[PDB]
């Protein structure tokens, strides 16, 4: 999956550059970037 590419862009696309709410938001949506995305 390279979860670090995955939080960079998720990061870049919704502005949320708090790195341990972002993998909190990425693993409620099973690092799948576009549903994650689609969910702020």
């Amino acid at each position: 999956m390279d979860r670090e590419m995955i939080l960079a862009d998720f990061q870049a696309c919704t502005g949320i550059e708090n790195i341990d709410e972002a993998i909190t938001l990425l693993e409620q949506n099973n690092w799948d970037l576009v549903a994650a995305i689609n969910g702020v």
